[PDB]
């Protein structure tokens, strides 16, 4: 049977999943020690279980993927039948190449701790890039928040049906021009000065990218659609990291609304910006576990 | 502990450039098939202590010169070679580079595991489709860029290059095409396949189609003909990797192309034989300086600012 | 009862039979290959938690056949089915399992890791060439024997068998000889290359050369004369792998042979259309009753005694 | 090979030292952390065909140093060092050694093979917690010892060595003690939960133990030793951890030193605690990367210091 | 539930019996034996498709034939579609080689751990550990089994003045486990480590305790130190009666009033040969091991408990 | 430069000895012995750090304890920072359980393979493997030496009428390494069979040699040599490159009707040959050295498979 346990990132989702589930949480004491050491311990059998550990890669990064390698490795000391980890926002995954000299690939590096840790499974969402599946052996599921960011839209955007989605950089083109096919619109690009290509003229302006961590980019690409003349720009990004200066800047910034799923919590950074729209998806990782548990 | 260079079948000219640059002949290796059309390879040299590179590119029937690289590289290493490096211009399976669909293999993962498995301990590569493929693997892989000897073929061959506009034929190719834009200091377009929409204005001056690769041409043939719609003045492909498959040549004579421009990761001249628009990009000489630097011991990042010779 | 067979483009007669034995139906596969000759694997249906068992054999175009079987096998390890067994009736490279000369390569461990690292939890093959072979896993290996179903033959077919002659047309293939005439109570005879030279009788008696494939045939060609030569009666040639690449056909139709006999671990049928000494064995159920014993527990010990149907 | 020195994040003093006294200077590296927390390791000089070391203790905020300490290692890797090694003073997670409770981790194994897996093909470590992790891999460590360095100062230091009565302060290390009483010929005792077996009258008593993170078990054991009569009480630990209230307890207890060595850097602690004393062993740990470079015996470093 | 099967070595086939009788089973189908050159000879005789195999062999007696053997029948399992293979080890091998104090020294107990690894062992069963870090060895559930409940409820019915006795080591190295007794027992302890001893064993019971006994010179030398003292009686209780050499002479000549070891390591023959020498069967310990780690349950139990 | 070590195991001192003579070193400083329960002690008294490493121990005598001595004196110099480990085994152990012949039954030679490997061996010298296959049980280079030569010399040395003489195998498993004897010395070649025990071929009024890689228990050359008198045949001799002779094998000799018994020194033979008078030795110790010499500077070892230094 199903052990869902969750590290200290991230709990409320680790609820939903569970309740979804008809499961409780699997019990565990996740602290550190004096010496900020992590500290973990599993206070129920997993002997033959089918074990989800969810941990996100948010907060204190390192902490976080040290807790939730450590649980692996007493799942698997532990005699669990399969250890899954379930990481809606992988983390090191910007850093999935060697583009300068001396360059490490930690994505890569992440992706063998796992490994080694005990990892059989892994349940992420929205890959950075999505060759990072390719960095395992082992299956891992890459999910997608395109059906919940077209039915928000949907459900949301008054002038849905003639808006435009537009990407703040290059690589983010693919992305988009499929929620714009998907909804039959236009697209636009905006590229750094900072450069715009398509049409967004008496229109809506949906920036789409799958992350936002200090938001610089999706704020001047705010302006710049403003400057081309938009009656409205929103941002839609899966993963609301929101570092260091991002609060002031999308609380300064001309948004209509700016949308993020709760692959990160974000209560507090909610309660300090009024633009901020969580999405659900703990439905979708719930299908994964499921779907993943035969 | 020097240098042995052996050519596999898949680009026996190619190799012959590199050696002849690093002032080397070409290790002698038969590389034929059994009668039953197994993959026969004999080593006919020691390599002993060698510092070794192979050359196969993925090109031709893939999976023969794959299999007949990987028995290569099994043998040098079993032959007690010191280091064997993988020298793969153009790698094969990188379009199938993750699950997209249900049930899809990661053909590249694999490959990269056989690779692995063989016993290569480098890899030498060029314009890989997707960079992560760098991290497919646990060993050091060379992902050499084109872009350099492009922005020269441009510059020295393109008239009005000054204002011309770079285009990326796919959605996904638009970091390769602002990247180029950027250093020529040039306008880029869009064209995104659903109809075909361009997004960018290529009006009255000189579109250059930009992308990894040319394999059946349909996409960049299509794209050509909407730049002429769009009004552009002249349309050129420049493609690093010049597969060519099917009626691709049959789609590049019927287009509108002044050239379309390769380089010899995969063999061109029975291409160019029969298509008067093909020009080659000779990028041995990046290879034979990769292979010189990675055996002193040296950075190859010289080979992504300028271009030898 | 969660048992998925999959076959690949070698052998679809033989995975038809194996599953219509099994009663059950080929798994739904798309496996073609795309525009520039790259291996085109799509299983379309789902094998979560499911036996899988994939048929592909060493044989036709070798390469691509085994580039399909580890694209298939790894496309069903990701795809988290419980186990991917590779049912290989006749193994490619097999002859490669050794180094004889001074840089060869051991080709055929290096498809055994080729396997294994694809994500291969079994193997069931049927006469490997050497059965040390099993030795290059790490994992297990049924190396079935067709023995019992050619006893059965030789029993049911020539009618001087009670005091015929089993000749081995090389060395090494004495023990495979002697084993069916110790199990026939029948004489053993040998044949040495080096001008060919035969010890043993074969006088006035049938000769049955028996080896474990059969590839471009002139070792047999030349020791069938030979054995009339010695004043024999006829002479049957019975091996397991068919093959017949090369000039194979050609030579088998001007040899004196009464039939030559082989399983179905290869197609025979383009074969059995311009060669009438062809006659051909059905292993269908030796490897169906492999697979279903396999699935459940049972031990598969039975196929080295009699013959399934 | 040439050889190259790498710092972590994590004591930058030691890494300058060890450097100065190979006569080399410390490689450029940048290593910082991103906006996301993220960990951002540049090494900004060649290493290709390099026998590379990065000096990287357990210690500060563990996880970014260890996570910071792999990258390095993965990037040097990649950037075809001949040789990676890993030194590493204090050795993360340690005292998780072995499974004594249900669904209990064994982190230190973990550590060596995330280690493994990074790269490492060489561990340089002092006084591990318990010696068998060096089987925790499968590739050469070596775990050096302080004790030529704390008999040296306890020699030149206690007036009355000749006379003491050294103590373990709980009871896993009693050979500890054991192999420095013996080495000095000197008495020895020891301390468990408080009891004391040995004998400590009008003597002076030392605490040796590998550690000391709080100091409670210390502190309490330096008082137990009072109790009993013995002139003073010095407590001398190889990694200084000195986390939590352990500086407020040693500030409050009757110790005539608290003795440690720069595995972990100390400045910090020694103004805030004037009880607080520092071994150098930049010199051991550069004398076994010098020998490990160029093939000597590390035995030496066992038995007789610089 | 029972598809377990259950297979001896060639060491301890009384404990193998023991713990097959437990468990209800009977032992499996193996003809153990060596080649006519000395080459180990493996046959199993009955199938292990699909089984959860247990093999139970110690680290004594002719130990590397032993080690080979359970090398050999653990890699013949893994071919044979076990599904998954435990090694019951009662003693483990080379375990006193667990670390580099030398140069060029190796770290025998870490070469085991990879050569069972390597074989095809998917879990270890073994008890008292002389060090417990070589679970770290193993990157596999490894079970670390304690003799400490039957040593103490041996103590509680064979000694009269347990309660006022005396806990000693006989080395530096038996500190924790020591006090660990004298914790359970609520009494004193002491350490010995030329001869000098380190505590008040008064004029009262003297009860060494270790992990194990080779040659018994430390043991004896440890006695010699608590007669001199002045100690009422001494008693020797290690888990692991290995007995080498010279060992049962010593014994004999020593001041022991009895010594107690348990049945990991055969003592039949040794208690015929010695008075002195009791054994503690410790066969339901591991076969409540192997019972629960089929059908997965726990195995804490056996830490505060002696079944029997 | 030599940084080339050479220890010796409990197995073979002698042969260790000659081959470091031969290479003009001294034997490596190690104490190996027993401890007091019976476990293998290794001190090894030397730094081999940065060395190159040979250690050479034989399958023979007590196979157990020498092997496990083996595997800990790599396990020592690998994490004594060695720069090479080989493991020189001139007669490797366990080669003949390398294939599953029956239900259950282990793949020993595979088990050892894996357990040389994991205990860190980088290259591995052997001579007359009982199977050639098993060079594939590894990963890593794996020389196996052939006795061919020295054989050949001897018996054109000792034995007078060898140019008409006949290479005769016991089983019908060595005929290979039989054939390929004959052929050098143009000689005829017969085979022997237990069935009852049957002779193929020709040696009426000529010298017989029976020639195999071993000689374990000696049951069948014995039978088979008075099977070889029983036919005619002058003289009769035994050539096996491994002197094993475990069991009841000297008393067979000494009642056996053998001109001579000749053995390499792969195994100890003089406690042997103080036993039984019959038995000659051929040293091998300098294809061993030279091996070694080769095997360290980078020069092709395959001279010695036609020369005999
Ligand atoms: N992971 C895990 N280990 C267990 C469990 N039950 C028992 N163990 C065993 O417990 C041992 C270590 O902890 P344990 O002995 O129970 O703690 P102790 O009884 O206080 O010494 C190992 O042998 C584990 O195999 C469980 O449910 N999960
Ligand atoms: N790879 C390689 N192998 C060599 C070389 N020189 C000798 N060999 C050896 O040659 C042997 C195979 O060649 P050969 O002696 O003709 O085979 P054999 O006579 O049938 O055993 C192998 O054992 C190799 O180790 C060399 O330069 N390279
Ligand atoms: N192999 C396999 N993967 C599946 C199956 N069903 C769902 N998936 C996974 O589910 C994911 C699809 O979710 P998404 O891309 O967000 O739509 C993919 O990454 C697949 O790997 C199945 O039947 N087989
Ligand atoms: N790790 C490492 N990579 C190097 C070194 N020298 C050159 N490189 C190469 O630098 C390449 C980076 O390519 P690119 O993305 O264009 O970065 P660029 O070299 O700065 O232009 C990598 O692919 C490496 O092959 C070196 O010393 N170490
Ligand atoms: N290990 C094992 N092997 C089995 C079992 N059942 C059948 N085998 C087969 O046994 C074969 C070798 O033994 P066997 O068939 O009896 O003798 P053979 O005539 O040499 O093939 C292997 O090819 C296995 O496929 C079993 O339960 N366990
Ligand atoms: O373009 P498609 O034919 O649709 O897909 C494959 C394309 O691959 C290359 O980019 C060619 O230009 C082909 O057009
Ligand atoms: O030897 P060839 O006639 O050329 O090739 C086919 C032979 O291949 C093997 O030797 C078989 O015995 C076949 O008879
Ligand atoms: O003393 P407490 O248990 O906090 O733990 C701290 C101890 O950690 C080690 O034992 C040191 O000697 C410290 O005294
Ligand atoms: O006493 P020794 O002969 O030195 O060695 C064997 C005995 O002492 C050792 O520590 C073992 O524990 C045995 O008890
Ligand atoms: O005669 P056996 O008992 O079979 O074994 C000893 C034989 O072992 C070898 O294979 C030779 O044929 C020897 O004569």
């Amino acid at each position: 049977n199903i052990k869902i346990f969750s590290g200290s990132s991230h709990q409320d989702l680790s609820q939903k999943i569970a309740d979804r589930l008809g499961l409780e949480l699997g019990k565990v004491v996740t602290k550190k020690f004096s010496n900020q050491e992590t500290c973990v311990e599993i206070g129920e059998s997993v002997r033959g279980e089918d074990v989800y550990i969810v941990q996100s890669g948010c907060g204190e990064i390192n902490d976080n993927l040290m807790e939730l390698l450590i649980m692996i490795n007493a799942c698997k000391i532990a005699s669990a039948s399969r250890v899954t980890a379930v990481i809606p926002c992988f983390p090191y995954a910007r850093q999935d190449k060697k583009d300068k000299s001396r360059a490490p690939i930690s994505a890569k590096l992440v992706a063998n701790m796992l490994s080694v840790a005990g990892a059989d499974h892994i349940i992420t969402m929205d890959l950075h890039a999505s060759q990072i599946q390719g960095f395992f052996d082992i299956p891992v599921d890459n999910l997608y928040a395109e059906p919940a960011v077209l039915k928000w839209i949907r459900e949301n955007i008054s002038e849905w049906r003639n808006c435009t989605i537009v990407s703040p950089d290059a690589g983010g083109a693919k992305r988009v021009t499929s929620i714009a096919d998907r909804l039959n619109v236009d697209f636009a690009l905006i590229h750094k000065r900072m450069v715009l290509v398509g049409d967004v003229k008496d229109r809506v302006a949906i920036l789409v990218d799958d992350m936002a961590d200090t938001c610089g980019t999706i704020c001047h690409a705010a302006d710049k659609l403003l400057s081309a003349g938009a009656t409205r720009v929103y941002a839609i990004l899966t993963h609301g990291i929101f570092s260091g200066p991002a609060i002031s800047r999308i609380n300064n910034a001309c948004f209509e609304a700016v949308v993020v799923t709760n692959t990160i919590p974000q209560e507090d950074k909610m309660k300090h910006c009024s633009k901020i729209q969580v999405i659900d998806i703990s439905m979708i990782l719930a299908e994964a576990i499921r779907r993943t548990h035969n």
